[PDB]
Formats: C-alpha cells, sequence, structure tokens
C-alpha cells in the first residue's frame, strides 16, 4: 500500500514518534507524521476537518476545528505526483485500541478538479454525503465500518447502547477510483471536508480518524488496530 | 429484467417499431418506443453536443442536441423518475449498429446529481466530468464492444484498425460508482448530463445511435439489443 | 414599471385580493395574484428552508418550502421565463409587514445560474452563497428597511432594539451584480436558489411574508408595496 | 490602490527589474515581480492561464500554457490576508506601449470558496464568461476595454481592420465585490482561469495581460500605460 493521510490523532504514542499530546498530522507513507500540530480533541462535540492541495503549489494543508472549542492547522510541502499513483481511492479510516471513542462521521465531501491547457476542466470528481444509509452502495466499507445507524457512518464498532469498543478498526472508501493526475491537466487540485463526532468513556480517547488517499486496491493492513489507525502495516 | 430510462440520439428510422420516418431524438421510458420524439439532423463527421436535465419537483425530463455547425432539436416529457427508477442506479452511455453502421465516438461526458434536504445542505451529491479517456479508464465499466481508444476518446461500438465502423455492434460505458438517485429526506432531486460525440460513417444511411441512460445498478447489454434496440432493450415492446 | 417573477412565502391570507384562506406558497408572474399556490405552515420561531428551481427547456418553475421540525409544501407552474423577463436581471429577497407583523430574518441564501451552449462549455454562469451577513455587506444592495444585523443575519423588515418586529415595513436585498438570464447562443438555461429564514412573531396572525424574486436590473421597492404586496408590486392587479 | 496580480509580461523592461525575456510573474504591490519564470509567448494562438491560492497553505501559484506551444509556472509564498483587504474586486488588465498586441480574452472564470468550521461552505462566489456581449452589465470596463466584438473582451483598443494600437490601457473588473476573507471561514480558497489570444505586428509584442485582485474602488492609475500594465502608478 501507498498511503497519504491527514490524521486526527487523539491518543499519543511517544514510542512511535507521536507528540505527547493529541495532535493532527500529515502522514506520507508512515505513521510517523512529517508534520504535526497540537490539537485539543473535544469529547461529545461536532468538529470539522478540511484538506486541500494543488499540483502547482505542491503543498498539502489541513485544518481541524471545533465551533465552541479548539482548532489546529498543519501544512507540508510535498509533491503527491511522486508519491501517489495516477489512480487512487479516497477514504476515511479510524481505529481504537485499549482506549476508544465513537468515530462517527456525520458528513464527508471530496472534490477533485483537473484544469487543462484549454478552456475546459479536463476531469473532475465530486461527492457529498450528509447522510448515510444502511446500504450505502457508493462506499466500500472495510473492517468494522457500518453505515445507517442514525444516518451516520460509524467507522469503528459501537455497541447497541451507544458505547464504543476497543480493538476495532474500519474504513470507508469511495466506490469509484479517482483519476488524481491525468495527462493534459495543467492544474490538479483537491479538497476534502468531513464533520465528525468523537464520544468516549476514556480520559485518553483513542485512537483517531484519518482522511486518506491510496492505491485503488488498498485494504486494512493486518494488525493496523490502535495507534496505526487502520492505515499502516507497521510503525516505520 | 433491466429498468431503463434514456435519451436516444436515433440516427436511423425504424418505422416498423414506431420510430418517426427521419432521424430523431427521443425520451425512452422503459421502452425503445419513445414517449416523445423530435426531428434531428445528425451531421456526419461533426462533433455534436447533448444536454439532459431533470428535477423531481418539476417531473419533466428534457434534452437538447446541437451541432455548432448545424441546428438544434429538443424533446421534453412529463415523467416522475422515482416512479420508474430504483433508489440506486448506474448512469451510462450506450450505442449500437446493425446492418447499417457509424462510429459512436465519445469526446466528453459529464453528469451532476444533487439532492437537497430540509436544510441548506445537500443530503447527497455526485458530479463527474470526462474530457478524455485513456486506455485503462478505471472509473468506467466498459461493456460489449466499447473501448477507450487512444485518440483520447471513448468508442462505444466496434471500429476496425483503418478507423471505419462495423455493423452488428453494441457497447456501453457505465460510471463506476452507483448513484443515489433517491434519498428519503431529500426534498429536491435534480440532475443534468452533457456529452459530446462524433458520429461518422461512410454510409448514406448511418445507424443506429447513442443514448444516455439510467439503469438498475447491475444492468448489462441485453441479448439482442443490437441495431434499433440501442443496447438498451431486449425487445421492441 | 418593474417586471417581477417571484416565489412568495405568504404568511397572511388576504382573501379579498385572491389569496387562499390560509398561509401558502405561490408563484407570482407579474402579479401578486399567484398563478399557483399550495397550503403552507409557517412555524413561528423555527428556521425554514426554501428551494427554487427552473430550466429553459422544461419551462416549469417549481419551489419547495420545508421545516426540519414540520412538513413541506410545493408549488409548480408552467411558464417560459424568457417570455417574461428581460435579458439582464437582478435577483433578490423581499419581505413586508402591514397591520400585522413578523421578523423576516435571512440566515442563508444561495443562487446558481448556468447557461449551456452548443458545446461542452458554459457560455455563462453565476453562483453565490451567503451563510452569514455582516454589517457592511458590499455584495448586496439593501433597499427600504432591510439591514444586515449582527446576529450574522439579514433582517428584511424593521426590527426594534428589543428584537420585536414592526408593522408597515418593507425591505429587500438584491445581489450586487446583474445576472445574464438569457444568452443568444445558450441552449440550456437553468437556475436554482435556496434560502433559510426565520419568521418570528408575537402575533397569532403574523404577516406578511418573504419572497425570492427576479426583476429588472433597476427594480426598487414600489410605493405602496407594504403588507400584502410583499415589496414587489405597486398594486393587486 | 492595493494590487496583487499574476502578469503575462510579453515585453521585457530590464530597467524596471524585469527579466530580459517575456515572462510570467507574481506581483505583490509592485510591478517588480516577487517571482518570475520564462515564458515563450506565441503570436496568434489561444493560451490559457490558471491562478490558485488557499489561506492555509498560503502559496499563490500560476500556470500559463499553449496547446501547441510553450508553458510556464510560478509560485510565491505570501499570505494574502495581510496584503489584501477583506473586500476586493477581481479583474483583468492589459496594456500596450510603443509596441502592441491584441489583448483578447476569450473566456474568464473565477471561483472563491469559503469553508467553515461546520459542515457548510460559508461563502462562495463563482462566475464564468465564455462569451461577451456589447452590453456586459456584470463587468466594469475601465479605460479602452470593450466587449462584444466577436463575442470577446478586448482589453486594449483594436482598430476596425483588426490591428492593435499602441499607448492603450484597459481592464474589466467583475461587477460584484468579492468577500475574499470572511469571519468564521476556516479555509478560504480561490482559483481563476482565462483563455486569451495575443496577435501582433511587432517582434517584441507588448506589453501584457494580467489577472489581478484589488481594493474594490480600484481604477486605472494615471500613466499606467505600457510596462506598468494598467496596474501600478509607478515602477517602485
Ligand atoms: C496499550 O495501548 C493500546 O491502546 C492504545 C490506545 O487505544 C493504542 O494506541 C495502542 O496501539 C494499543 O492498542
Ligand atoms: C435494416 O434493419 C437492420 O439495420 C438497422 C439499421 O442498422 C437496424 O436498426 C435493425 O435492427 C436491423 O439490424
Ligand atoms: C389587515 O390588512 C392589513 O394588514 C395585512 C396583514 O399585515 C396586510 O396584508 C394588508 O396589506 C393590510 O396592511
Ligand atoms: C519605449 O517603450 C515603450 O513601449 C514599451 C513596450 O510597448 C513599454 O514597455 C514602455 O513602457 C514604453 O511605453
Ligand atoms: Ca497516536
Ligand atoms: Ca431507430
Ligand atoms: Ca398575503
Ligand atoms: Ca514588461
Ligand atoms: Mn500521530
Ligand atoms: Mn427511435
Ligand atoms: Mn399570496
Ligand atoms: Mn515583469
Amino acid at each position: 500500500d501507498t498511503i497519504v493521510a491527514v490524521e486526527l490523532d487523539t491518543y499519543p504514542n511517544t514510542d512511535i514518534g507521536d507528540p505527547s499530546y493529541p495532535h493532527i498530522g500529515i502522514d506520507i507513507k508512515s505513521v510517523r507524521s512529517k508534520k504535526t500540530a497540537k490539537w485539543n480533541m473535544q469529547n461529545g462535540k461536532v468538529g470539522t476537518a478540511h484538506i486541500i492541495y494543488n499540483s502547482v503549489g505542491k503543498r498539502l494543508s489541513a485544518v481541524v476545528s471545533y465551533p465552541n472549542g479548539d482548532s489546529a492547522t498543519v501544512s507540508y510541502d510535498v509533491d503527491l505526483d511522486n508519491v501517489l499513483p495516477e489512480w487512487v481511492r479516497v477514504g476515511l479510516s479510524a481505529s481504537t485500541g485499549l482506549y476508544k471513542e465513537t468515530n462517527t462521521i456525520l458528513s464527508w465531501s471530496f472534490t477533485s478538479k483537473l484544469k487543462s491547457n484549454s478552456t475546459h476542466e479536463t476531469n473532475a470528481l465530486h461527492f457529498v454525503f450528509n447522510q448515510f444509509s444502511k446500504d450505502q452502495k457508493d462506499l466500500i466499507l472495510q473492517g468494522d465500518a457500518t453505515t445507517g445507524t442514525d444516518g451516520n457512518l460509524e467507522l469503528t464498532r459501537v455497541s447497541s447502547n451507544g458505547s464504543p469498543q476497543g480493538s476495532s478498526v474500519g474504513r470507508a472508501l469511495f466506490y469509484a477510483p479517482v483519476h488524481i493526475w491525468e495527462s493534459s491537466a495543467v492544474v490538479a487540485s483537491f479538497d476534502a471536508t468531513f464533520t465528525f463526532l468523537i464520544k468516549s468513556p476514556d480520559s485518553h480517547p483513542a485512537d483517531g480518524i484519518a482522511f486518506f488517499i491510496s492505491n485503488i486496491d488498498s485494504s486494512i493492513p493486518s494488525g493496523s488496530t490502535g495507534r496505526l489507525l487502520g492505515l499502516f502495516p507497521d510503525a516505520n
């Protein structure tokens, strides 16, 4: 797997290079973020994350914020054209370990826009989910991810009473592959937004939610529970 | 059987199954026998453009086909697309040839679906645009004879090495991801589609046409859908 | 005189000028006397949402009004908007009070205009979204009593210091830039609009309503357009 | 005036800091670009320019390309939130001096998208012109700019026969002011595209076309003909 992700790291794993507080981070082929920023996760409130990148500027940026709480931002110079293949799948991942939290997605949108050296926009791909059904046929649900419960996407397993389980991992990839770079495109850009609700019975809720982009055939790596966020096969 | 709604660009008049006696555009609602047609000039060798548009409040599906070097034809039909279509569909382009033939080349195709809720937000939306097609076009499901050739184009029907089209061919391209055409909380559901195309033939009676269509998610080319059936329908009912 | 097309959210029944005997929504084509209405429940103190939608091929203007804590009303009318409207227009929100009153508060407003040509491209497009309004809202033309208050909202009609609405008020907000509603090369012309709003009143008979409207570029509040005339019309013809 | 512009500098003025070849440049309050790149202008062919920026990454980027010719790119790190006022007008400018060229705009689009710390997009402004009429009521035409001739925007004066005049300057601003930064926006982004046709009877056609963003009340500065591009009152 080839993975680029923006993580909402709610649990600090200092032994695998995480900062010692909850943080947001940009991950380029490693759980050890290339850049992080402190982030004050807020139990039981709706937050929003935004991701943005264009192929000329070559800087991947993210922002996470609470209306009535904290906010954080992070940016990293990388060219995704040398990282990511031409065809990718876009997705959301989340996990728990010993500690947990609901990893509840209320909404998710993604917008890829490819402008050509002509008048026309060569390619484009845009979706919005503000609600999720029990049979969400345009999402590939991996692991413990389920849709529909309360018109929501629950990436990690939640029991009937509404309490989260540990040792869970799950993801939701958009059904169609995304032509992230196409020939004849002069400018390739994308942005993403998701709104989420992290609830928990733990003092260090865990482990986080991530927006990712990967090879089309990406799947949950073996043992990627907990600190690995359902994203990486190891902590290198 | 498959459930089909489609706008047809019908190059060949099959009067014996209810086509008008000239090339036309039509709105097909579960039958190749159009509910509504309009006279249409297919300009051999020219790039044309079709636009489709509908909303769930108005319940009136409409299409326009134009050539930048010719004229325009339009057709509109009253129909409640949720009373025909299932909740989840796929969207596609189909085309066919029979005893008479033509290239059914797609230069570009876009589709925009928006469902609006009780609030400001969209419960749901999908939009794609294609302005070229490569060899391995991973976001399209190609059926029958369709290929994504290297002129950067999508060829729906079989074209030989020299570039001349073959008879008795059928091909389609479905967008990869299912489309959520109905959402229970959705108050206003709309979509529009556009495709540019080049129909070229050495024939003075080119056949058979191209169609934008919406179908059940598992739709596939019916057996015996060549020629006048446009790769859409298993018969002329 | 001004040329007006508007969807009205009419909170007060003026039976004596052809309103139904209940609150309603209506499509007004050059006259306050709606061509089509539907029964409508205005939920005092609640945020509602209106959606408007039309295209030039279908020629059927449609609207939906919903409360997330109530129900929905819809109205549709066949009308060719180029046979009513000039080439260039402005788009706006209007509201009024008369002897009876209500707050006519706008929380959000969007408008999307797209005109499609002979080719893949849009000859022309305009889209705006407002999800809040400041004190100096430079992309809106405010008329009469309208203010862009500091609750981040647009107040169309006069509200006193304590927050209770006044009678005998009229206000409007027009988007700054003219809209090119007709283009000669344009084959498909569509638009959709959405606004969220809060009508609040201490009255058990609140009045008068809010309207999304389209008008000549130089339109202004007609004299005597308070109350049942919704800031739109100079009389009840 | 406060001016941020991306220029398509077809004529080199080495005495005011231009490179010694035609170039594209990013201008931040000065005709002396903060960054330039060589650009092989191509007489009598349709080209396309793209501009892009977001307020998190804080990098303004541009690309100019010909289908059957040359292409160029330039990027500059700047925060436009400390440069540009909250309200702006967006526009196109072009000029001639002793030397000229048709400064013909075939199409122009702009897209401002403001995402909030909620689900919603706080504000947005998007327009597309692929054709231009003799009474283009949503453009403020300044100086010699005219619309309609051949469904086009001619920013600089062109005689009846179709040959360009020298000592001309003109611009077209979009009628509505643009709330480029609004409060409660978490991410502010914009992009712009214009396609153009530069034709000339000169070996060093002149002087260039620019996409700009300015204070709402911006107007052609006195003597901004020629090398100043209708943008700046002087060459500082
Ligand atoms: C003992 O730690 C476990 O739980 C934490 C937090 O849940 C994870 O980060 C880690 O990988 C383990 O699964
Ligand atoms: C003459 O009839 C045949 O050819 C026409 C035109 O190709 C088809 O429509 C039809 O199905 C038959 O195959
Ligand atoms: C009772 O009539 C008055 O009040 C109603 C409701 O406000 C208005 O519609 C009308 O124009 C008059 O001013
Ligand atoms: C003599 O130079 C003149 O013409 C060139 C190119 O047209 C301009 O750059 C310059 O400002 C002058 O107007
Ligand atoms: Ca961690
Ligand atoms: Ca036929
Ligand atoms: Ca009334
Ligand atoms: Ca110069
Ligand atoms: Mn981390
Ligand atoms: Mn037919
Ligand atoms: Mn009424
Ligand atoms: Mn320069």
